[PDB]
């Protein structure tokens, strides 16, 4: 996943990461158990 790779992988960092380097986002925190990253 896009650092959201489970409960005991949970980079949300770079989830922010990934949403923050798609235009229209500011960044993207993780969800779902650490398994959804959802961009805002």
């Amino acid at each position: 996943g896009f650092g959201c790779n489970g409960x005991w992988n949970e980079d949300d960092l770079r989830c922010h990461a990934h949403c923050k380097s798609i235009p229209x986002y500011k960044g993207g925190y993780c969800a779902k158990x650490g398994f959804v990253c959802k961009c805002y």
